[PDB]
């Protein structure tokens, strides 16, 4: 119900986390394995009543990381315990940590100067569906970005919302402000049923003039497949 | 007979997946070596009907690398669940991957402004020779790059083509664009049975003006022999 | 305690550490008596040296324990650490960091405008349980060649944006050139990240920022909460 | 064997190895019987290939041995390689570096003085158990851009400021572009490593250098042996 | 003699570090105590072709715990020494964490100095008892070569006259090292007081050399200087 309370709602910290499945795991008779998916799901539903735990397949189509967690908080400090907790079940202790990245969501910056026109196109929900494709990217600005005066920035950040809008319909997007936390200044979140459009999305953000002022593009670029928790410890119940 | 049928037609997605054996590997039985290697060849026949699987052998060519798969597909989403499965199997539980990227084919971009003369011989198909060397290059394109025009890029990749025309005779080529998918945006696959030829190749395009907006060439470049699967695994066993 | 926090000439170490998988391997009561172990050790150190506990478990990455060490004499600290990671809990841990950063008076703050002098002598957070976030600083070569005054006047633009946080963010400050392979070692409390985050934003916009070659890497961050608190959470 | 160390068209191909711990948990005997596997499957290919070893431990970090193997086609060298590694004692070696260099004719050279010409031709150095040292190399965009006649002048100084080191450094050069991460593998021989350091600091002076983009990373140092010894001293 | 190694030139000065394994406290105190034995006399059978100074980065550095410092007239002799050292029964649970050579040699750039500076550098230094000890490995940009000797001369005296109030507190040594592997220079410091060796760095931060620090550091070694056993001894129990 208050699902999207934080999948929408400002000053909601939004987690990335990455996990690699050890060796030992398998080692385990697969009974011990599908008693160990149920303790994740309980703590799962356990912490259902403060955070939002969302979870993507990146075994595959990530390099050296099999499984990312999208956490949702009112306090990281909440998110801090989950993660925790998590790494503290059975399954968790067969698993080893792979990278991390907390952002804050906030309310748009330099929408409010865009046209009334792009304005309205915004509004344009985007794509809403089930077991999409998901993309992770983080960005830092280079020195020089921050240096531009606020009218600057904001006639680039319109040219930069100019060459996405043909593909709101087919590519969901999010950003979280990310400075100060760790070592990047944002993390973007993409869904798609048409990987083809996400590229085609970004060659053409590649073209505005915003593009230079990115020191760091990815690194990593996390892409995988959303589908509940339950399917993916499925897979690796075997 | 499929087979061809995603080799050059479009939208087929393309990915490139290496692997390095442990040490423990052979701390196992020759017995339970076999087995696994058994248990590989027929689940990559279980997926021969929906994807593509070429595999190379970089043992002895490429460090810190034994074997590279190739796999084609038109979603992702198959692709993953093969590496998933793979990566499972009791061989590929004691792989350590060595870097994961993908890459969608698409209609050619700068070809259509071509001289005629230059387009024809482009369509000279190549050379077809059993077990060629294999070069795998990614490519990341600087900033400036995409700042140009259409016009100044098709005039640079016109240089690009030129300088390569005369290996297409001894030099198969193949390329992914990759952007968004990775860190990369491009995959450049070659097959050749003369390395010299191929080594004669790159300097010649060292030489055009392109060459100075790659960012980022190779960082890995992966090498190898193309081999049928068995073979590869054949030598894990004793 | 005031004695190492405020005094210059009074060297802060930062420890961070990792836990192995073998660890949950071990059997209940021997995490316990492992426990058990560590105090005992920081006790007998607590007449030479300083040292606080933080949990960076389940917010910095591939880290879950972080030391902050002040002491005068730098020598004791090492006898220490190596004492640590000598015990048994220590001899499952990976360690993955260590920075040392010597305390000083202040360069530039005497040339400020005494206005912003009295701000600065302003109390600051005062939290219990709060974040912590550890930033070490690279300055490129361009920094070093300007004249005082040149840079001065820098950190006078620095202070200046800084200045309408200093009551939800604290500071600290550590000169850590030619100990490893940062200059500066900067240590902030904060009950609110969304004030420090925009601490961090509104300092990017300052000149200043321009002159740093490395800015984080790793950026540390996690909770400060008491040893006990942290080692309990782990026999479990 | 001396046709395929000075004719060209000849690949060379460069591989690190590192020793594990468990290793020297063999019994002395269990290893030498290892050891004898290895001297058979060289013999087995010396019609195909031709190869040469290197001590690097204790001279290069992370890497015991060395091999420089000459072969006109890479798969043989291929074969071998998968064959090495699969050996009971290659299978207590972990790879450490992997570089393909093919040998061409010389292209700046023709277009240099008859005087520097000849003195190019004084073969070099010939030692017994020389130091050797392996540095690849990546020339940056700029000098590709450079048309022929600049280049030629530019390794005209190179060549110059060498000379003085002819007698005392042997010299190789291999073509590694498109096989790997580097432009060019070079490789030294010397019995005089000061010489080799003076060498290096007066090519640092020239043109060139500032063009090389990568200049080591790894650099390979070693000792010149037969394989038989360096082996017997990874025993008992 | 003794001295030969620490003072002439062309003597080679070897940097090795290294870090101790896990499985190193699987084995039994006296099983240890008995390797500890063994080292110090593989040192002592060495004693007459090299000299080893050993120095403590447990807790200091980060991921080392054990560094030589190795002096000796040729390579050839510290390959054998490291060779032996790994092999010991010590040194089979030692990872070894980076290897840095570096030839002494005769100084260049000082008989261009004023007399009144070549006067105060005879000052050899500070000799004191387990001081901190400093390694920080250099390379110099491509510019700095294509200099002429003159500006580098004159540049390399501003170098020294920043350093010449810190003479006295600060050991310092320089060993060539380009061509043995990735760095140009290897520097070595001792000092009682670690408060006066950060100064001299940023004095140093402030002239026109530093800018053709193309690496500086990476990694930098700090240390304690004990006599081998006692650094040992820590090992047992
Ligand atoms: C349909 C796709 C997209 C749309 C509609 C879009 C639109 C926007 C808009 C309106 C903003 C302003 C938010 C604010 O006021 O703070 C923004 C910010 C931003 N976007 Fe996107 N964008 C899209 C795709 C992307 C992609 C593909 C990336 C990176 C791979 C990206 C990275 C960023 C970053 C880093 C910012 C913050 C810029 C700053 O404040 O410095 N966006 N975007
Ligand atoms: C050997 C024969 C080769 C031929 C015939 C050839 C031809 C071409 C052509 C016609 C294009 C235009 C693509 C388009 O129109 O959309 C292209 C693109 C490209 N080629 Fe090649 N090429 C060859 C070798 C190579 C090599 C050796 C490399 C790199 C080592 C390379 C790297 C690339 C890259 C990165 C692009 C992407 C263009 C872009 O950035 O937009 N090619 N090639
Ligand atoms: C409430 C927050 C802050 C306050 C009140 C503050 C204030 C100051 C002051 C007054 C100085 C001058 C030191 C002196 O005179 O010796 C200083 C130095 C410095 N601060 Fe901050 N600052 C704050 C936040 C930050 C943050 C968030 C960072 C980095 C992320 C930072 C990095 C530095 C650095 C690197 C220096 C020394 C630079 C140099 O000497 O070259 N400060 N700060
Ligand atoms: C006695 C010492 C040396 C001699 C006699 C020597 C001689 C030469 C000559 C004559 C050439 C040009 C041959 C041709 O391509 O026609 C050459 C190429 C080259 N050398 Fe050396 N050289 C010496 C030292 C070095 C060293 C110390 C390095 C690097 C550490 C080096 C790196 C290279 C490279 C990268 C090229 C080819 C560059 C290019 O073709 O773009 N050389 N050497
Ligand atoms: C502490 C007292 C120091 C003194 C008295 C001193 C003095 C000198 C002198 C006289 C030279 C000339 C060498 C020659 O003639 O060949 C020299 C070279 C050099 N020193 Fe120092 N120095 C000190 C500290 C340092 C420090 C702290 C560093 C680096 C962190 C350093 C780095 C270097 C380098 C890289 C060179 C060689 C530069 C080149 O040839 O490119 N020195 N030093």
């Amino acid at each position: 119900a208050d699902r999207e309370k934080l999948l929408t709602e400002s000053g909601v910290y939004g987690t990335f986390a990455t996990f690699q499945m050890d060796h030992d795991w398998w080692d385990l008779p697969g009974e011990s394995r599908v008693i160990s998916v149920a303790e994740v799901k309980g703590l799962v539903e356990q912490w259902s009543g403060k955070i939002l735990v969302e979870s993507y397949l990146l075994r595959g189509l990530s390099d050296h990381a099999d499984l990312m967690f999208r956490v949702h908080a009112r306090t990281l400090s909440d998110t801090q315990q989950f993660l925790s907790a998590f790494m503290g079940t059975r399954l968790g202790r067969h698993l080893t940590s792979g990278g991390l990245l907390h952002g804050v969501s906030k309310k748009p910056t330099y929408v409010a100067g865009f046209p009334e026109s792009m304005k309205t196109e915004l509004q344009v929900n985007g794509e809403s569906g089930s077991r999409p494709y998901a993309i992770v990217i983080p960005i830092k600005k280079d020195a020089e970005w921050y240096a531009l005066d606020q009218e600057a920035r904001t006639a680039l950040m319109q040219e930069h919302t100019q060459a996405a809008l043909p593909y709101l319909k087919t590519v969901k997007q999010k950003l979280y402000h990310s400075t100060g936390l760790d070592d990047v200044d944002f993390i973007t979140y993409f869904e798609t049923e048409r990987l083809e459009d996400f590229h085609n999305l970004v060659r053409a953000l590649q073209q505005v003039k915003e593009f230079r002022h990115n020191r760091r593009f990815g690194h990593p670029t996390l892409l995988g497949t959303m589908s509940p928790l339950d399917e993916i410890l499925e897979k690796f119940a075997q």
